[PDB]
């Protein structure tokens, strides 16, 4: 689920406010989006989101992945690192992977300022 994410961030990225930073960032980071990434984080972003359309449409996963942003899987954090549960059911660690995967991707990212906020019906429709 979504706050399991955003404590994941939390995890690899000590003091960082994960909704407020990591969420409207670029043409990728937030809800869907749009032509083409703009830098690392924006790609790690675009990542993601393509991992969770995937998850929706996936033979054995499309219906319990309805919502992946309330789907519960089993988790957690030692020492800045990440680890999902072996105990995860087929679609439970899909979407672990796929919140695993991002939260790494975002730690090891440069964190452009210019891009927080972009205009994207201005420069995303490329
Ligand atoms: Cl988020
Ligand atoms: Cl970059």
């Amino acid at each position: 689920a979504v706050w399991q994410f955003r404590k994941m961030i939390k995890c690899v990225i000590p003091g960082s406010d994960p909704f407020l930073e990591y969420n409207n960032y670029g043409c990728y980071c937030g809800l869907g989006g749009s032509g083409t990434p703009v830098d690392e984080l924006d790609k790690c972003c675009q990542t993601h989101d393509n991992c969770y359309d995937q998850a929706k449409k996936l033979d054995s996963c499309k219906f319990l992945l309805d919502n992946p942003y309330t789907h519960t899987y089993s988790y957690s954090c030692s020492g800045s690192a990440i680890t999902c549960s072996s105990k995860n059911k087929e679609c439970e660690a899909f979407i672990c992977n796929c919140d695993r995967n991002a939260a790494i991707c975002f730690s090891k990212a440069p964190y452009n300022k210019a891009h927080k906020n972009l205009d994207t019906k201005k420069y995303c429709q490329s």
